[PDB]
């Protein structure tokens, strides 16, 4: 009840911050596309930033910059992933994708500008009184987002598409760690970085959470309803992809995801009960219907 | 032959530009060596190799002007070259300007495919922010954060990508733009990154940026006029990319509006304005004065 309330409030706060910042830009189609691509979503990543910041006694009014930043980065990655030359999706978050509503060029550019906006948001002085902190947030964001992190993941996903054999569990795990793990890792570590505090516990938490999240996303592709998930389902099989469900089967995938909840929760022990919202987030990542 | 010898650029300028191009390429090599050998990474290297390095050079020479070590400045120089490279990879795509050749080589989407181009361009943008925020870029975290903030404002939907979006709107309409409209578009599309490059040395030194900002406003416009002139009169073998593109795409440019002779003249007036903006630096800015002559007189 308290978890659900916090999540709803975080989503509202992130949306309000996007509405502020994007209303400062010129009212051109590319900016309208930026606003379209950043609306909606569960706000898992932003919520992680806000709740890890709360854990470390960082002001919400500062943490919102970093929470909006990671949502802008994540949104960019989806705008490009949905492109015809990529995964070619017509719908995202229950709405047409940017290239559908506008066109491919607008999607390329809107995505590009959203990546840039992520960096503007974390380096804005509001993000932290400490320039050490802002520089560190930006550096770690770039390393999480680029060709050692999320884009590496995207590249491995492409390699797989036409791999001679199907990937092993170890290969799809390394793929997951770039493709989804990196940005979730940045989000969870954010609060510790904001406080210049040790990131080890939250890094461990996120390693487990990110894997559970991906297993859940693979399960939604197989058993979910496009009306509730807001995107096409059955995609993975159509593309012949190894996924956690193809390798493990559904029962064992679900069970592995549940065991990862325990690992994520155990990682937080040093924080005590102040980390309970992060514990419930781990349960959410597996339970969720979308 | 680019006909460079025939132009008699100053010795120090020539030596410094050559050294800067070699230093930037070396830094790309070093940084990219840490990444995995996948097509996207090979495409990142491809897209970053070559070029005149005008923007990286500006960073290195404005840092020199403010007594900032080259070993620090190289980070920011490489950063801007990574950002610029990204912008070209995306611009060259089939859905954008649809170019097969850049810097005398096949473009990324030609040598690999569109997805690889999209992603390599994406990772190069990211790499630009990695490079400027790396602790090697400055001992001051305030400097690094401000370099990254200013780079984001130069690059995003108030700067370079704004410029791109305006350009697309113009091409689609085959729009007759005014001199003021072509100027505003230029300020985003090309001025913003040149401005960041020239202000970089002052920013690295926590010094006043006003002179170098004014220098770059003039330099950037002179550069763009020169680029427009190359489209009309240049040789694809020297320029390394297709020419004649602008008329076919129904793009108003400084040349289509003013004509060649008046565009050239305007570019010459801008050399003088750029040189004038450096008067408060005295002779130490001589390399930056010759750079203004290079931007107009280059053959590529
Ligand atoms: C990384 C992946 C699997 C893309 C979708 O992420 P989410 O399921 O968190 O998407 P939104 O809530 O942002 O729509
Ligand atoms: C970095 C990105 C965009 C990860 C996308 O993974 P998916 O392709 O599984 O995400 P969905 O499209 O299924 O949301
Ligand atoms: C902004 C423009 C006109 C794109 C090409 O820039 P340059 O002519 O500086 O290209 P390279 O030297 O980097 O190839
Ligand atoms: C921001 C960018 C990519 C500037 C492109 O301008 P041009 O389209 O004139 O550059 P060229 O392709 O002619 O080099
Ligand atoms: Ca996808
Ligand atoms: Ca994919
Ligand atoms: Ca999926
Ligand atoms: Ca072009
Ligand atoms: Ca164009
Ligand atoms: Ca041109």
């Amino acid at each position: 009840s308290m978890f659900t309330q916090r999540l709803d409030a975080a989503a509202a706060a992130v949306q309000a911050h996007f509405d502020k910042v994007l209303a400062a830009f010129e009212p051109l189609p590319i900016v309208e596309a930026m606003a379209h691509a950043t609306s909606g979503g569960k706000r898992l990543r932003g919520f992680l930033v806000l709740e890890t910041a709360r854990l470390h006694d960082i002001a919400a009014g500062e943490a919102i910059w970093s929470a909006t930043a990671i949502e802008a980065l994540h949104a960019y990655s989806l705008v490009h992933d949905d492109l015809p030359c990529m995964d070619n999706d017509d719908m995202r978050r229950g709405q047409p994708t940017v290239h559908k509503k506008w066109d491919d060029a607008t999607a390329v550019l809107a995505g590009d500008a959203l990546q840039t906006l992520a960096f503007e948001l974390v380096t804005h002085p509001g993000a932290s009184a400490s320039a050490e902190v802002r520089a560190d947030l930006a550096l770690s964001l770039a390393r999480a987002s680029g060709a050692q992190g999320m884009v590496l993941g995207q590249a491995l996903d492409i390699a797989a598409e036409t791999a001679r054999a199907p990937l092993s569990l170890d290969e799809i795990t390394r793929l997951q760690q770039g493709k989804t793990g990196a940005l979730i890792g940045w989000s969870a570590q954010a609060g510790a970085r904001l406080a210049q505090a040790d990131t080890a516990a939250l890094k461990r938490y996120a390693q487990a959470l990110g894997l559970a999240f991906q297993i859940a996303d693979d399960i939604l592709d197989v058993t979910g309803d496009s009306a509730q998930v807001g995107k096409a389902v059955g995609k993975d099989a159509s593309a012949g992809k190894a996924t956690f469900v193809s390798l493990l089967g559904l029962d064992a995938a679900r069970a592995r995801a549940m065991s990862l909840i325990d690992e994520a929760c155990d990682s937080l022990a040093t924080y005590g009960a102040k980390a309970d919202t992060l514990r419930e987030t781990a349960r959410f990542v597996v339970r969720r219907t979308h």
